[PDB]
């Protein structure tokens, strides 16, 4: 009944390229960003009414969160980044950006054949991961 409907389930990590690269940009520290590209998270969307939810569940952490398309939130991201969040939907894609000191990156998930394909950048750098149905 609505547009967000492709992309509610449980899907699970299948590749993931230039993401400790992505992470150095963003500032992450060595043994996290270690800890981080070990990490085979499941991503677990749900929608109540006008709130979106996004589950990521690994071995080391749970995160999670809830909000309204266009409505600023604050989140504290997994790397433990106080950030000002806005998520929207633009022509069938969410993007997410986070905004910290100065610094903006932007994660998109669109859906492309069976796959939900997130794209993280910052500055020049982009991290593809893409995850398939649970
Ligand atoms: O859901 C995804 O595929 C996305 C991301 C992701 O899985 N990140 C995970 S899973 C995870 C950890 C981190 C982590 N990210 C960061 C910085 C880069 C943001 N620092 O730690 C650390 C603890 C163990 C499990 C991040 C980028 O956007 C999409």
């Amino acid at each position: 009944s609505h547009m967000c409907d492709a992309f509610v389930g449980t899907w699970k990590l299948v590749s993931s390229e230039n993401f400790d690269d992505y992470m150095k940009e963003v500032g992450v520290g060595f043994a996290t960003r270690k800890v981080a590209g070990m990490a085979k998270p499941n991503m677990i969307i749900s929608v109540n009414g006008d709130v979106i939810t996004i589950k990521s569940e690994s071995t080391f952490k749970n995160t999670e969160i809830s909000f309204i398309l266009g409505q600023e939130f604050d989140e504290v991201t997994a790397d433990d980044r106080k950030v000002k969040s806005t998520i929207t939907l633009d022509g069938g894609v969410l993007v997410h950006v986070q905004k910290w000191d100065g610094k903006s990156t932007t994660i998109k998930r669109k859906r492309e054949d069976d796959k939900l394909v997130v794209e993280c950048v910052m500055k020049g750098v982009t991290s593809t991961r893409v995850y398939e149905r649970a």
